[PDB]
DNA sequence: GTACCCGATGTGT
């Protein structure tokens, strides 16, 4: 149905072009920026599925230009919202916020303004809790509906809904308030990563039961995605000596588990001469912000060690390395966190360390929810089994395997195969290791039933085992893995008089290990 | 037996 949106003959199109060239300064729409456009100016609810970088900010700010009233942007962070309200009052477009940053006296004059004849500002960013606690600012709302005067609501990263609406901020789904205070007011959704459930799940909960949807490949051409297998207590000379060895002048991003686990990559790479810095939680703001602009602008930080509080107002565009220290919660996780690499379209890394022993801590983690529910906990349990399923599957295309997560299904199979240069893992000692550990393995359990079968027969005999088979025969019957008495007695110290002797029970158990 | 342990925002007088 989109031929019917790919139109310049509408009445909004000639306003809408001129903002276009006049206001935004740009010459060329994307794909599906202008169907979408055209899509949101006829007054239809809209779900946009277009990657970061894509252009999804334009798809609604210039509807906001061109529609009357106000356009209500629902953003996940202060940040976000003061970085995307800058850049539009730099570019000139009326744009204001109402967040806990701004003043009193100045939230005031923007209700006053709001309560003007012609309402000058064109996008209000809001938060989900503002929205959930200013009853001002529903009152405003309603002041702006009678006038026919409220425009939008849009939900920039909508996958946040879906990702805390259910436990942990759950004004995001509290926020459906709106839909039954202004029905009639249309609603746009953006993101940039949402499998078909939690498309599903956006829909329900913002309450869009029949929205025109734009969609795009989640293939990232230009990323090779690694999945190593983690040493818990050597991992950050690993990750640093892979990061000297490949991007010695390259940006990255290290994200970690906890707090501890930053400082100590942190650490470690300040030791070698690494400039990294940790961000998370704990820091205050500034430190937050002064690290953030270290980064930003490569000024004695070349890697950010980071939580997953880090990333959703980065838009570096030269990130040629991502490394997960440890697996992240989940698919669509991981998918936006290693996609921060590579918006400028070259080869870039995305390097995971994989181990189970991390799924236990991101399970205790999960489990120490404040606000969930067995369901809520349930899904998160099965997130983390696909991203375990993910790690672990070493036969599959990781390409493929991410594009059949997300349901994008006609995807040329051979991909990694023609662009070598952009290979996954997979579709590059390997499967050897896993051999080897298996033998290993075996010849220990080996070599402790026979010592504990020799220690019995010397309890018997009233000798110590050692007068049977000492330690380095026992080590050397051990590793043959065999029960031929034809290659025994090829064994040094193996003779058979001790074979004659001790036969039935050395044999024992060491006769079903033929297997390996 | 015990230490482990991510992440937002939020006001009318
Ligand atoms: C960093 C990122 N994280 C995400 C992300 C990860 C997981 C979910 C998810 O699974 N959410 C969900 C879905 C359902 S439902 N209705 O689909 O069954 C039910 C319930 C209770 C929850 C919590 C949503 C988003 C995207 S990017
Ligand atoms: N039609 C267009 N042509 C060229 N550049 C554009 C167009 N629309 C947006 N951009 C540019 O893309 C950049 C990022 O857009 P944004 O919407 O933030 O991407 P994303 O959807 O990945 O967040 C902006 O700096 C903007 O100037
Ligand atoms: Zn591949």
């Amino acid at each position: 149905k989109h031929e019917r949106f790919q139109s310049l003959s509408f009445p909004h199109t000639k306003e809408m072009m001129k903002i276009f060239h006049k206001k935004f300064g740009l010459h060329n729409f994307r794909t599906n920026q202008l169907e979408a456009i055209n899509a949101a100016l006829l007054g239809e609810d809209c779900f946009i599925l277009m990657p970061t970088g894509g252009g999804k900010s334009l798809c609604y700010q210039l509807p906001a230009c061109v529609s009357p009233g106000v356009t209500v942007v629902i953003s996940p962070l202060r940040s976000l919202i003061v970085d995307q309200v800058q850049k539009l009052t730099s570019l000139d477009i009326p744009a204001t916020y109402l967040t806990g940053d701004k003043t009193d006296s100045e939230a005031t004059n923007i209700y006053l303004q709001l309560s003007k004849k012609d309402p000058i500002i064109k996008l209000l960013y809001v938060t989900p809790e503002k929205i959930c606690a200013s009853n001002r600012l529903i009152s405003t709302l309603e002041n702006l509906y009678e006038r026919k005067l409220l425009a939008r609501f849009v939900i920039d990263e909508a996958h946040c809904v879906s990702q805390w609406g259910h436990d942990f901020r759950q004004d995001y789904k509290r926020m459906n308030m709106l839909r039954q205070k202004f029905p009639s007011v249309p609603v746009m959704a953006l993101t940039a990563t949402a499998n078909p459930r939690v498309q599903k799940d956006i829909l329900t909960q913002l309450k869009i039961l029949r929205p025109q949807v734009f969609s795009m490949s989640f293939n990232r051409h230009n990323l090779k995605y690694y999945v190593l297998p983690k040493k818990p207590k050597k991992v950050a000379f690993d990750c640093l000596e892979w990061i000297r060895k490949h991007h010695p002048y390259d940006s990255g991003i290290i994200y970690c588990l906890s707090r501890r686990e930053c400082d100590t990559m942190a650490d470690t790479l300040q030791r070698d001469g690494l400039a990294a810095l940790a961000y998370h939680a704990g820091l205050s703001d500034s430190a937050r912000d002064e690290v953030q602009q270290k980064w930003i602008n490569q000024d004695g930080c070349q890697v950010i060690c980071a939580t997953i509080a880090f990333g959703m107002g980065i838009d570096k565009p030269d990130v040629r390395f991502v490394i997960h220290a440890s697996l992240p919660k989940s698919v669509e996780g991981y998918y936006q966190e290693s996609g921060r690499a590579g918006r400028d379209g070259e080869i870039s890394h995305c390097l995971l360390f994989y181990t189970y022993h991390d799924v236990t801590r991101l399970k205790r983690l999960i489990m120490m929810e404040k606000d969930g529910n067995h369901h809520t906990r349930e899904t998160h349990f099965n997130n983390l089994y696909s991203m375990v399923h993910y790690c672990e599957n070493i036969t599959e295309c990781r390409r493929i395997q991410l594009l059949a997560y997300f349901g994008e299904n006609g995807f040329n199979p051979d991909f990694c195969k023609k662009h070598p240069d952009v290979s996954c893992d997979n579709c590059c000692s390997k499967a050897l290791v896993a051999k080897v550990s298996q033998r290993e393995e075996m010849v220990k359990k080996c070599l402790g039933e026979l010592t504990e079968v020799c220690k019995s027969l010397g309890k018997v005999f009233g000798v110590h085992y050692f007068n049977i088979f000492n330690t380095v025969t026992l080590k050397k019957l051990a590793e043959s893995l065999s029960s031929d008495p034809e290659v025994l007695l090829q064994i040094d110290g193996v003779t058979e008089d001790k074979l004659e002797k001790y036969g039935a029970e050395v044999i024992s158990v060491l006769q079903k290990y033929s297997e390996w």
